[PDB]
């Protein structure tokens, strides 16, 4: 409990403030920074897939007309994307942490953006790839094979779902970036409050 009569030298106060500033940088700011970096790289890699997609759709179905979607090519790229990020979590940057630590950061980052997973002994907060999994399931449902011809109606429907999952990832990234900006300002304010004590 609070003890107002506790005394401390100015020199010990300076060192205590320094120790705390370092701890907050290590345990909070640097965690957010790496979370942002990791999600940003994933979405960058997904954006490259988006660019590639232009080469995997073309007019088809004997002129009417329809869209010929190279399903296996898209499916392959999305699978490779998931594979790449399987061992690139939001937190922590290296090794593993306890389930309790992982749960704490899941709650901080949001269960939409991260997913707690066990690596065996310890855990990580992985990038939640539900948007990509949803895309894959939808591609599976188009039936057909390595390639499908979609009339206007079926293409509009598929594209609407695909685009929504893309937008979800963009929304997630914008939210993470804002949380990191907020974290930086909370740190600046803490430094300002603590420096004013002396």
């Amino acid at each position: 409990e609070l003890d107002g009569d506790q005394m401390i030298s100015h020199r010990e106060l300076w060192a205590k403030i320094a120790n705390s500033i370092n701890d907050i940088n290590e345990q909070y700011l640097k965690v957010y920074e790496h979370a942002v970096s990791s999600y940003t790289q994933m979405y960058q890699d997904f954006s490259a897939v988006l660019s590639s997609l232009a080469g995997w759709i073309s007019p088809g179905g004997n002129d009417g007309n329809s869209v010929k979607l190279q399903v296996n090519s898209l499916k392959k790229a999305l699978e490779e994307l998931k594979e790449k990020y399987k061992d690139k979590p939001l937190y922590p940057a290296n090794n593993t942490v306890s389930q309790e630590q992982a749960n704490k950061w899941l709650t901080e980052l949001g269960g939409t953006i991260g997913k707690v997973s066990q690596k065996n002994g310890g855990y990580v907060v992985s990038i939640n790839m539900t948007p990509i999994d949803n895309m894959l399931k939808s591609l599976d449902n188009l039936g057909g094979n390595g390639e499908v011809v979609l009339d206007n109606a079926k293409y509009q429907a598929w594209n609407a779902g695909f685009s929504a999952e893309d937008e979800t990832m963009k929304n997630n990234l914008q939210t993470l970036v804002q949380k990191y900006s907020n974290a930086n300002s909370i740190f600046d304010n803490l430094v300002k409050v603590l420096s004013s004590t002396i």
